[PDB]
């Protein structure tokens, strides 16, 4: 054995640890919030810029930390994350600020990717006892219910500009994907099945009727204001992988017949097209051609995908889904983990080299990473 033991306890828990002391203390702005912007070797390289879904994501690093590890001054650093959310995202309007510089809002917008977030991270405040959170993931709901939710298509639609007036006609599976997941955190979180039947929906349609519009029946990015296709480019791997995760996740707390085979045909489908035969890891997007069209190897995709493969492992026995599991690992291991400093690289090209020493600049918090992380930590 010249690898760690991927599928170990200790491996997985030693991981995270690292990756924790890679962000923390340094993200802690004694002014409120986090800081965002870092580079490989942890130097904050912009203290100002501070996006929503770095804001909720630091909040689920410090949150599930403390969750596991029971150390005080995570729960401390969650709780310092959720007032910043609450005093300086949440404007006036309800809705949240999407992008600031110091007391300066730059982007207003609502983004229901964010308003995702923002419930996610409420769940987390939830389960670590802020015992309001539970009304405000419900209000964040109806916030979303009112004006987002798209009752006659089953999904949600992507952005509404900050004075409520003017709709985006674009619709995405993205906000959809996210969303689905908050919804299931919040269900753990509250045990109102209400958000259950809610996630299941989103699954539902966007893994069943939304992919059949497309030839491999793949989860496609982009969709018109009516939900037909609309021709970055390409299907994404790492969402397909990401979707199922999610369906399995959804299979353990309300199970359905299609769930499984869903999962493993995404995922069969996406890591063999994407998977670089020669020196590793996943592409970012291929066509529905299958052509690969986008070769660079993230972060999210190899932790998303092998999350994946774990839970299909667990469900089927397959000794395929186990071995793509370490091929996944083992890649990330030799290309994708800082070994000095802690956390992920957050891309490499083509030859797995990086493109520069910006380990996480706003919306990395490694949220995808420790996630994956923990969820194959239930399994053991």
């Amino acid at each position: 054995m010249s690898y760690p033991a991927f599928d170990s306890k200790t491996f997985l828990e030693a991981h995270i640890e690292k990756t924790m002391a890679f962000y923390f203390p340094t993200c802690i702005d004694p002014e409120g919030g986090f800081f965002q912007f870092f580079k490989d070797d942890g130097s904050v390289y912009d203290p100002n810029t501070r996006h929503l879904v770095s804001s909720t994501r630091f909040i689920f690093n410090f949150a599930q930390a403390y969750l596991h590890t029971n150390i005080a001054e995570y729960k401390h650093a969650a709780v310092h994350g959720i007032q910043y959310l609450r005093q300086r995202h949440q404007s006036q309007s309800g809705g949240y600020v999407w992008l600031l510089d110091g007391g300066t809002n730059l982007d207003e917008t609502n983004h229901c990717y964010g308003l995702a977030f923002v419930i996610l991270a409420y769940s987390n405040a939830l389960q670590i006892g802020l015992s309001e959170a539970e009304v405000w993931i419900e209000v964040t709901y109806d916030l979303l219910e009112t004006h987002f939710w798209e009752n006659k298509h089953g999904l949600y639609l992507d952005e509404i500009s900050s004075d409520w007036k003017t709709v985006s006609p674009y619709r995405g599976q993205n906000a959809n994907m996210h969303m689905c997941e908050a919804l299931m955190s919040a269900f753990d979180a509250t045990q109102n099945p209400k958000y259950l039947d809610r996630a299941k929906l989103l699954a539902k349609n966007i893994c069943q009727k939304q992919a059949s519009l497309s030839n491999s029946n793949e989860v496609w990015e982009h969709y018109t204001n009516d939900w037909q296709i609309d021709w970055p480019w390409g299907f994404q791997p790492g969402h397909q992988t990401e979707w199922a995760k999610l369906l399995l996740m959804l299979d353990k707390r309300s199970p359905e017949n299609w769930y499984l085979p869903k999962a493993k045909y995404l995922f069969d489908l996406a890591y063999k097209k994407a998977w670089d035969t020669k020196k590793g890891g996943l592409h970012y997007g291929y066509a529905p051609d299958g052509t690969v069209c986008d070769p660079d190897k993230y972060f999210w995709v190899q932790a998303e995908s092998f999350a994946a493969a774990w839970l299909l492992y667990k469900a089927t026995k397959d000794e395929t889904y186990y071995k793509q599991y370490l091929t996944l690992w083992e890649f990330s291991w030799n290309h994708m983990i800082d070994h000095t400093f802690g956390a992920w690289y957050r891309i490499l090209d083509e030859n797995n080299a990086q493109y520069d020493n910006n380990k996480s600049p706003a919306g990395k918090t490694d949220y995808h990473t420790m996630g994956a992380c923990y969820e194959v930590l239930k399994t053991l």
